[PDB]
């Protein structure tokens, strides 16, 4: 049982290398469109306190160099909304796979392609962390990566990296451009909130082990909504919600093990440890799969 | 911090992955040029598997027995030979799609991406390590076979395994792309039996030499210690002794940082004996074996 990330194929063929004076990152090419961080326009000293619609009306079409491989893109006009750069191209992308622009809530799953200098290098699969950072691996040049889902024939494109934070984890927006989460798009000291654990994608994992021949955990004993939440807010756990009960519901019916039952096992295993046991092979409690991820992979 | 296990980019790989039907079996294969690369297991039937004899089984077949199908686009088979535990389908027409490709067989401890497919259709792709005792943990469901393994070296593309079988403990076990199996395994329904699986030393060692250069020191201790003294200690930790070749490799590692690659064996065995404590060593909460000096050299 791995982390699989979507295939990348569909999503390669897009990125592209866009430059504004010395500042070089990656963008996303669809259509005559080409998408790209708001900041590629701003030198090392205008980060500290950007006016942004100021600074681009300076700007013109000569300034901008697109380059697709070899290819060289030619910008005929720009535009901005909310944090992202619309730069119009005159020759269409070819490669346009079928695409949709949405916006993921917290705790959700989604594969990243990192490319440096608008040259994919990586692909890995996580998950968008409840204080609205993710936990990946991005070096110097990686802005402008996006994170994506493949349905049968359509790609979501659903995040665009933007910064870095210093403790390592990254914040980014969506295709339109929204933040996700308390950051702006400045130089200055920013902190994210204290990460805590999705309990709805740790149950759906408990359950795959348990589909996985894997079933040391399960006790006899249930336990109620309101008393799994202040033990779990005591150990820094998401509070489960009914909504959440009804989406593991294919997964209890199938198993035979009803939510609440399953979180009297997952209840004794924060108080009282794996007890020099594992899960899965891990001794640590995964959280970066969701439901749905459990449903397609184990079917 | 944060050290994220990455795999490489599938594009290329995506347009060589074909369906392969013989009978009633269905399994992924390999387009590259004019030839498709599948399994050999694919003639067999369910009760062949026992004891198979691939020689009587393939002389009685001919072309239009195969079913090649790249997504609509049906390829005819003009002709067939087997290599060692592979099929070597001839087809009309050449994969225009084919990228600059090697064929290179790996060593147990090197890492590669795994694209699994089902049916022709790749669903995944994931980072992985050849295990020791030849197999690879990852996830394969019925129909994942012939899903093959990769790296990428500026844009040429290097095959090194093709999935064949998947063991009664849930760990698959394949071939290279000439056939030549990983392992002592065969392409039989018998009883195997794989090894005790070791963690592979020289690539925690080249983690731990990461985590020195990125601003983790907690671990360190001044002690040093010998190959023979290290190799006594870590055999009782189930872990995979130490050669002079494994030392030299980690050179410039040891060369970029103060550390010794002996004065780190002394600090590993301090972890082993005495664990984590609740602490974390590039953001892990684990030893980490996957991750091979060469990659960590690059872009170190």
């Amino acid at each position: 049982f791995r982390k699989m990330a979507f295939p990348s194929g569909k999503v390669e063929g897009c990125m592209v290398q866009v430059t504004c004076g010395t500042t070089t990152l990656n963008g996303l090419w669809l259509d005559d469109v080409v998408y790209c961080p708001r900041h590629v326009i701003c030198t090392s000293e205008d980060m500290l306190n950007p006016n942004y619609e100021d600074l681009l009306i300076r700007k013109s079409n000569h300034n901008f160099l697109v380059q697709a491989g070899n290819v060289q893109l030619r910008v005929i006009g720009h535009s901005m909304q909310n944090c992202v750069l619309k730069l119009k191209v005159d020759t269409a992308n070819p490669k346009t796979p079928k695409y949709k622009f949405v916006r993921i809530q917290p705790g959700q799953t989604f594969s990243v392609l990192a490319c440096y200098n608008g040259s994919p290098s990586g692909v890995y699969q996580c998950a968008m962390r409840p204080n609205f950072t993710i936990k990946g691996s991005f070096l110097n040049g990686s802005c402008g990566s996006v994170g994506f889902n493949i349905d049968y024939d359509c790609v979501s494109f659903c995040y665009m990296h933007h910064m870095e934070l210093p403790t390592g984890v990254h914040a980014g927006t969506d295709l339109e451009g929204n933040f996700y989460g308390p950051f702006v798009d400045r130089q200055t000291a920013q902190a994210a909130g204290t990460d805590t654990t999705i309990t709805v994608n740790v149950l759906a994992w408990l359950y795959a082990a348990v589909i996985n021949g894997d079933r040391w955990f399960l006790n006899r004993f249930t336990t109620t909504l309101n008393d799994f939440n202040l033990v779990a807010m005591k150990y820094n756990y998401e509070p489960l919600t009914q909504d959440h009960v009804d989406i593991l519901g294919p997964l209890s019916a199938q198993t035979g093990i009803a939510v609440l039952d399953m979180c009297a096992s997952l209840k004794e295993l924060l108080q009282n440890g794996m007890n020099g046991r594992t899960i899965l092979g891990s001794a640590l409690l995964e959280d970066e799969f969701t439901p749905f991820d459990v449903v397609r992979q184990c079917s």
